[PDB]
């Protein structure tokens, strides 16, 4: 077995994607501001029986780029990725999202329980938990300034992008509990994918068409269906952008069988901090029901 | 008694109360308050001193031009230089609180003749907030609110809504004593937040002076050492200021400092502990 980059276009976008192995779809999905990439721990392990496939999400490193904040709603992310299960030749896939990847994948798998086997979330906060409980709590709106900071136009871009992206860096850094976790190489092969022409303001776009403070502080209820695929949640306590305030209590969320893995010494990048006893619940979950 | 006045100022009408007579003391609010922030300090100084509490630009009583430029820090202290003259007044002592001791440290520095002694409560050294913002991760994550309030209209839509309902309970929340305002105070406070065009301006305090260009500004700041007797008042479990960036105020001020330190008090120290502040206030001025 070898990594292959392939493209294969999904509703009117141009994906990429990198793939390894053959069997049962996994999908892995990364979020924000990382690429198919984040998931070189896991790939090669995963491949050994499943047929692992990574993408770059809509406005990442080699993903086609629409113009407009409109076109990064999660309506349409999760529409990207139902149409790659469906352009993969497949019915249904095994689903494993971190971050952005993660909200993309709780938001397919309530909308079309049909199309997701097992679900599997990293770091990634419920939609409906994030939209009811992020207002009422304090230390969440804190620990999501940068949300409200890259709500403005251009400015944010010129900001992290400025100085060969050394306030990304910096603040890549500081969320990670581990030690010198990325490479000089692993750092020029980010600056490569952040450096892509559009990729940073679609990047921000997400956090402009789905967490704007309208939505944020909204008075309206979320119609959001429950999910009714079996679920596991890996979460890395010592999360810099993530509250516990927004994990906690996911019974009114999941009538399917579901189970939470904590990681108390372990950040936001839980798959890059202890890769192998992530790989290790993901294998054990999907291959041992 | 307390008696309510208006007067020109630059190119604005600037409102205050007043009571008593002697040297001009100036008691300068922030954010989202106006000049009853100082109820319980303005009858016991006026006892020595001529008491005068404006509401600042935009706030309240007090003219509100359009226009985030209209906001900016200099403008701001240009006012107040304004209103000591106007007040028939060279110089007055300066007690600022949140944005009102931001506008006192400029007029300060860049005015230090129209300063007699200087009065801080819970306000950071502008020069302190331009460096260390960006380099800690605790004041950008206290200052979410600044990301929040630099997106036009729906702050205000946010904040006003429900009857200030998203105000109310922010502030609340700062507060180290659980029921500090009263129904009446609560009332007097929607009544000055709803004049018109008072809460979109409060917030081009922000939009002007704090935006992402200025906080994550390369360029270093110009800003004069405090060549004035400087009095700093600090509650500890301030909400919205991390200690970061009150430590090494020495380095700014090139004349006689102390610093009162309030560990059991948040942001409006001048609220928790009337009594003290009113005190040590008295007793800087009075020495
Ligand atoms: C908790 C949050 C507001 C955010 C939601 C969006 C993102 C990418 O998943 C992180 C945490
Ligand atoms: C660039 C940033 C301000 C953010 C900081 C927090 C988080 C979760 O790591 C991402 C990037
Ligand atoms: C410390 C900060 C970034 C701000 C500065 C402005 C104001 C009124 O004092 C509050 C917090
Ligand atoms: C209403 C707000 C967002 C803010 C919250 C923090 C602070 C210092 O109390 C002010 C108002
Ligand atoms: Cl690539
Ligand atoms: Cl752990
Ligand atoms: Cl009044
Ligand atoms: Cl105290």
């Amino acid at each position: 077995e070898m990594l292959k980059h392939e493209y294969v276009k999904v509703n009117g976008i141009k994906m990429h994607y990198v793939t390894q192995g053959k069997g049962k779809l996994l999908l892995l999905l990364h979020g924000f501001p990382d690429f198919w990439y984040v998931w070189r721990f896991q790939i090669p392990a995963l491949a050994k029986h499943f047929r692992v496939v990574a993408p770059d999400l809509r406005g990442y490193n080699e993903t086609d780029k629409p113009e407009g904040v409109e076109n990064y709603r999660l309506d349409l992310l999760a529409k990207d990725i139902l149409g790659l299960i469906k352009a993969l030749g497949e019915e249904h896939a095994v689903v494993v999202g971190h971050d952005w990847g993660g909200i993309i994948s709780w938001t397919l798998t309530a909308f079309n329980p049909q199309a997701v086997e097992k679900l599997v979330i990293l770091n990634a906060p419920h939609p409906k938990a994030y939209m009811t409980r992020t207002k009422n709590s304090l230390r969440q709106l804190q620990k999501s300034w940068y949300v409200f900071f890259f709500q403005v136009a251009n400015i944010p871009e010129k900001i992290l992008s400025r100085n060969e992206f050394a306030f990304l860096k910096n603040m890549l850094i500081q969320s990670f509990v581990r030690r010198d976790l990325l490479t000089e190489e692993d750092l020029r092969i980010y600056v490569d994918a952040w450096s892509k022409s559009g990729a940073l303001t679609s990047a921000l776009n997400y956090y402009r068409a789905n967490l704007n403070p309208d939505i944020i502080f909204s008075e309206k209820t979320v119609v959001f269906p429950k999910i009714k695929v079996p679920t596991l949640v890996i979460w890395g306590e010592k999360d810099v952008a993530i509250s516990k305030d927004l994990i906690v209590n996911m019974e009114d969320f999941i009538e399917a069988p579901y189970s939470i893995k904590y990681f108390p010494e372990c950040g936001h990048w839980v798959q890059l901090e202890e890769p192998e006893l992530v790989r290790k619940h993901i294998e054990e979950f999907i291959l041992k029901s």
